[PDB]
């Protein structure tokens, strides 16, 4: 029993771990095969920040410009390109320690475990959520960028963020391992920002079964409510919309906890409207929204 | 910025981990050199399980009782031991990914990074602290007995924690890697109970430096208090004293924000007194426990 934010085991995503250098600006990369994956922001000067034309940035620069250090192995790079915000460095070593992988983009409302990097030796792994609004809710500080997030099923390494920015309110932006940005940001200094985010629904009510399973059960009641009346006061508070889908997906854990969705619904509507009343949900007085049915099964007992 | 609860990087401690089977009984083990370390009672069966002898138990068994895998590898046990609550199985292959390491016992209030591991394969990765009452609030499910909980520091694992068993509150129990429990607990069948537990106090200062270091600074207030006064206060709501040298080690935290331990002090009395009156100091709505004064410092910016 119990339940934590718990991350997936980093190991195989260490051992990808690089340090890129070009000129004064340094960075982590991650090495698989014999490319290095980084933000190619790397390859811009100070000056070069208000709107780099990163194409030709990037024809002026030649390969031993660029140092890549594997803990203290140096790797030469024999070749370079540029796949949207990501630089692709192409080295003489293809990496022993690649696993299994994939690069996928992940949907808002989604978890990845996040391995932070600072000059391409990793400092720590925790899990984090996409955001409605595209940006994660990280812990970053100045030379991050490069730290990779990912999801592990079945030994196969599943990378779906690659770390650029904080912005100002403090939450940070990055790219997809194609470089793609996730959310309306561009890697370079403008006053942009977050938009306004949401509360992801579907988790907060994948916490509550958690915590059923877990043995709280005081916010239960006998009320049952409609699809539609409870995604109408679900608009009042701020809460993303609830799909039939998403009722599909919450089924294992309704089965397992004999408390169907809609009457869950009805649990959720009385905590909005009525507040928690001085008790906590799993060591939370919030109600929480990024663990994902997936992340509640996956941790909790299929007993009780 | 930001501030998560973020573990240590796992991979050093996934790849000592193996499964250990003594008859129909399977959990983990540690292997680090020749010695493959798993609490005792896998060799124990259901019935033994009230009073057994350990020591009679140990002699009646032979080394190929035992059966070690490190992955797919099958491991020869040449030899076995037992210190205290841990069963030392010496095998024939010595591990090629052993680390630098050391067996660490912590102190109630101080934080480890836990492996959780099912068959000797890693599941997740989660920070934890040891509570006052030498519990844990873990995250784990049968069969996670053998996983292990550690620090990591200029790349040496200081392995503090090994996972035995579950409390009937939920909480967890444990030994060093000595085979020594934390708390008055026993590996065996007993009515046994997690004691009254306290808030770690130095922690929950760390972490208010943390929040003012990440921006929160409504809960701030012009008010100094003494030390004495605020641990009057601090046993009206289950705190724990507040020392001298706790006030030493928030030092660096209070010099970099400028707000001296004492009227920090001040604040957490007034958040006792008054509540949180609705409003969120870091993503939580609760005074938070878990982060040491180094947690803090490692994660946060040296700067404001
Ligand atoms: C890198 O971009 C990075 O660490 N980003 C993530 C981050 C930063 C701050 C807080 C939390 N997360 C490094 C790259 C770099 C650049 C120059 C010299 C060394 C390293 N960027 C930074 O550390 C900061 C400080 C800076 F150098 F002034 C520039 N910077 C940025 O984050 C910029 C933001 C906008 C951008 F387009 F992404 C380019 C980097
Ligand atoms: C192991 O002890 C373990 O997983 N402990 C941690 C735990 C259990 C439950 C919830 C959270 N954490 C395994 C060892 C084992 C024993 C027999 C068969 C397979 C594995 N123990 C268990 O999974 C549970 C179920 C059990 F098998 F009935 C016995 N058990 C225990 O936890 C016992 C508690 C008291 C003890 F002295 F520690 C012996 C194990
Ligand atoms: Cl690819
Ligand atoms: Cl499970
Ligand atoms: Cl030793
Ligand atoms: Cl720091």
């Amino acid at each position: 029993s119990g339940f934590r934010k718990m991350a997936f085991p980093s190991g195989k995503v260490e051992g990808c771990m690089v340090q890129v250098t070009c000129g004064t600006t340094t960075l982590n990369g991650l090495w698989l095969d014999d490319v290095v994956y980084c933000p190619r922001h790397v390859i811009c000067t100070s000056e070069d920040m208000l709107n780099p034309n990163y194409e030709d940035l990037l024809i002026r620069k030649s390969n031993h410009n660029f140092l890549v250090q594997a803990g203290n192995v140096q790797l030469r790079v024999i070749g370079h390109s540029m796949q949207n915000c990501v630089l692709k460095l192409k080295v003489d070593t293809a990496n022993p320690k690649t696993p299994k992988y994939k690069f996928v983009r992940i949907q808002p409302g989604q978890t990845f475990s996040v391995l932070a990097c600072y000059n391409g030796s990793p400092s720590g792994v925790y899990q984090c959520a996409m955001r409605p609004n595209f940006t994660i809710k990280g812990s970053f500080l100045n030379g991050s960028c490069g730290s990779v997030g990912f999801n592990i099923d079945y030994d196969c390494v599943s990378f779906c963020y690659m770390h650029h920015m904080e912005l100002p309110t403090g939450v940070h932006a990055g790219t997809d391992l194609e470089g793609n940005f996730y959310g309306p940001f561009v890697d370079r200094q403008t006053a942009q920002a977050a938009g306004t985010d949401t509360t992801i629904t579907v988790n907060v009510l994948a916490w509550l079964y958690a915590a059923v399973i877990n043995g709280d059960r005081w916010f239960l009641n006998r009320f049952t409510t409609t699809l539609n009346d409870f995604n109408l006061v679900a608009m009042k508070y701020n809460y993303e919309p609830l799909t039939q889908d998403h009722v599909d997906i919450l089924g294992p854990l309704s089965a397992q906890t004999g408390i169907a969705v809609l009457d869950m619904c009805a649990s959720l509507k009385e905590l909005l409207q009525n507040g928690m009343n001085g008790r906590t949900i799993l060591g939370s007085a919030l109600l929480e929204d990024e663990f994902t049915p997936f992340d509640v099964v996956r941790q909790c007992s299929g007993v009780t």
